[PDB]
């Protein structure tokens, strides 16, 4: 039996699948960023890849704990390019306000339908989220020279 | 209490690790700033208030369990290093220690089958992981 609304379960299938995006991105970063000779951002890239994918899966496990299905969906095509490093790390940026408005939104929903459990479960994600903007945002403070 | 007495000290316990942990980053902030690198110290100021939080998350699930939180004196961190790298490597081995900590209270509460407080715990877990590799990153860099 799926304790949680399909409307949350809905709401959670699209966030586990934008996550799988947001690796893919960064996976993109790297391709880039290897090509252009700078291993180091490559490798932190790579890094975050593997750790959205971990993010992904966790909403995989809640969403199977509490009687819900994953659906997968396609996946689109990531940008390859970049008009150089700043360009780079302020697309990163830019997507993960994105990725945390999309969390705060599922928060509302879960919220006025009162899912304590679900709560509970997007505040990690929520202060994951805020210390990943303020790291991205570091990196482009300290390239500000 | 919904947690037993051993997983109540065991967190407790943590939560005194945390705060210790909090004030080692800000007396590596006092250093740096010290010795003009205003970016570390900015950083280790964040981490300062992160490892708050983490206290702070203790600190309320001690309590929705129906246990108590008791504070314990805080040492004196060391407050000067041999250079940057001999900072960074003291921080690597405090978060390692850290890990292995928390390890050891998710082993605990796995015996017991304290199921809430192996999920309370995996979040730190992950949590340990990434910042590790972060000071490792931050040395590896250092080294070119
Ligand atoms: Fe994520
Ligand atoms: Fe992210
Ligand atoms: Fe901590
Ligand atoms: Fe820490
Ligand atoms: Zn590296
Ligand atoms: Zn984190
Ligand atoms: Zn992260
Ligand atoms: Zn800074
Ligand atoms: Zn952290």
């Amino acid at each position: 039996m799926m304790v949680i609304s399909e409307k949350v379960r809905k709401a959670l299938n699209d966030q586990l699948n934008r996550e799988i995006y947001s690796s893919y991105l960064y996976l993109s970063m790297a391709t880039y960023f290897d090509a252009e000779g700078f291993k180091e951002f490559a490798h932190w890239m790579k890094k975050q890849a593997q750790e959205e994918l971990t993010h992904a899966m966790k909403f995989y496990e809640y969403i199977y704990e509490r009687g819900g299905r994953v659906e997968l969906e396609a996946i689109e095509k990531p940008p390859s390019n970049w008009n150089g490093i700043k360009d780079a790390f302020e697309a990163a940026l830019k997507h993960e306000e994105f990725v945390t408005q999309s969390i705060y939104n599922i928060l509302e929903l879960a919220s006025e339908e009162k899912d304590h459990a679900t709560v509970s479960f997007l505040k990690w994600f929520v202060d994951e989220q805020v210390e990943e903007e303020d790291q991205v945002r570091e990196i482009l403070d300290l390239l500000e020279k």
